[PDB]
């Protein structure tokens, strides 16, 4: 069965990856782009920006392990271990010449390590909305002038007894509607059909519990990227941040050019953090014309 | 009936403050000392303190608003509006004398507005354990290398669509003893008799939502206290906080030294948030012998 339509033109598949069954959606011809969602969504958030992308590449969106589709990982939820599978899965299908890597949210924990492990494996890299793990997100603050903070949700999910799972369980349809819009400034573009389909696949038992192992890992993510990030980025990068409610803003850009050599970052107004949905015009414009130089 | 099991020498009554029937216990002989418990608790907390204090003072232990067995705020949940009703309900039993204040967590929120207006009224005061509210808790990280941070509650409690009650409608047992437990350094002073107590409490429905208005009016108050704070506390103060998991450490006495002229801590090691359960000799001690001099 599949949890979301797939575009036209474009196959539902599987493929075991040491030992665990990724599910990914797959099209068009040309050079590899790798698309790796967030928290709260799958493949499906890339659906508007695959089709223009399979004119010109080939296009593979997985679900993330546990998520969507997508087996638990057998080894971690850690950014290193995580990305074995992404990188793996990846050179399975461009096995002789680089790839692109566009990834957003919790996509980029679980491709940083990969991509700063085989930099000559990445042709070009596009990221959005969250901040690599390091000491930086140490310093977010719990609560704001305006009211709640942006990822205060980072403790929450990483509170053990499984506080997240235990208070969401039966009610994980009102949450994603409440995370989801908490964290968009164009939030109209947020149906009940389309969080309908969004909450149908992370309620599913395993994908909760997932979800947010993500989180319980995150801080040993940030001891492993205190190694790996000795050695800067030399593939040409583009950060994107929301500028509205939910976005990122400056920090997007100012946290890669210490992991970067070569970035151009972009703010986009009036929109938060769910870009693919709240301003596909001009980011799938962004995408387009940075993977097609 | 009686949530709490009231002492022996004390009454469980009812005062109507400004159309709010306010509920309180009340013991002892002498000049007036207030109680002011905090969120998860009810008078209760002071249940070892208060056959101690009141065998030099009469003592009052009131339930916040909306809390335990008191009637919600008919005005508003900020702490200039809630401190009227502690003002005056404090004024009706002792009329013609100034009085003791002793206040634990956002009792401090809600008594900080009444003492600086009403300094003459105040013989000496007593806070322990949160800030007042003001731009510093805008510092407070929400996440650290070593899991969950000490306030990532205060933007779940003051989110928007009930976000709160929500979740923890159902799970009320389970929600507290861990946010108990997550703020404790000793938590076997919390017997499972306890923490069915508070949880039976506080999970009445309206109690349940007033917890939380509380915090959904916090920077109401912060911005209240902005102006307030131009007059400085005259009256001998101390502060207490634990020194262990969950405590505040250096900082609530760090920051009564702007608030107040005349100002005395401690730093309580071995001891978490709950002081007058997880700490109560010593914490009965340094709160009697400073009101007894
Ligand atoms: C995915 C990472 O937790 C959600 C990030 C929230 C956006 C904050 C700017
Ligand atoms: C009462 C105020 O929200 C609980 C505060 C605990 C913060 C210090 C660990």
């Amino acid at each position: 069965a599949e949890e979301f339509p797939v575009p036209n033109g474009f196959e539902s598949a599987y493929r075991e990856v040491d030992g665990v069954k990724l599910h990914y959606v797959k099209g068009g011809q040309g050079p590899l782009v790798m698309l790796v969602h967030g928290f709260g969504q799958t493949w499906y958030e890339w659906h508007q920006l695959m089709p223009e992308l399979a004119k010109r590449f080939t296009v593979i969106a997985p679900d993330l392990p546990g998520l969507g589709q997508s087996e638990p990982p057998k080894t971690g939820y850690s950014g290193e271990q995580v990305a074995v599978y992404l990188h793996k899965l990846a050179r399975q299908f461009s096995p002789d010449r680089p790839f692109d890597l566009v990834a957003h949210d919790i996509g980029i924990w679980n491709t940083y390590p990969m991509v700063v492990k085989n930099q000559a494996d990445i042709a070009r890299l596009v990221y959005m909305q969250a901040p690599i793990p390091d000491a930086r997100i140490y310093r977010f603050p719990a609560f704001t002038a305006q009211g709640e903070s942006l990822v205060w949700h980072f403790s929450f999910f990483a509170a053990d007894d499984r506080l997240a799972e235990t208070l969401i369980a039966g009610k994980e349809r009102f949450f994603l509607e409440h995370f989801i819009k908490s964290h968009a400034s164009n939030t109209e573009v947020f149906s009940e059909r389309l969080l309908d389909l969004y909450a149908r696949s992370y309620a599913k038992p395993h994908s909760l519990n997932a979800s947010f192992e993500y989180y319980r890992a995150l801080n040993e993510s940030v001891r492993q990227n205190a190694e790996l990030a000795k050695t800067r980025l030399q593939m040409p990068t583009m950060t994107l941040a929301g500028g509205g409610h939910g976005g990122m803003g400056t920090f997007q850009l100012e946290q890669m050019k210490a992991y970067a050599e070569d970035v151009e970052g972009h703010v986009l107004p009036g929109c938060g953090h769910w870009l693919p949905e709240e301003c596909a015009a001009p980011m799938n414009r962004l995408v387009i014309d940075f993977l097609s130089r």
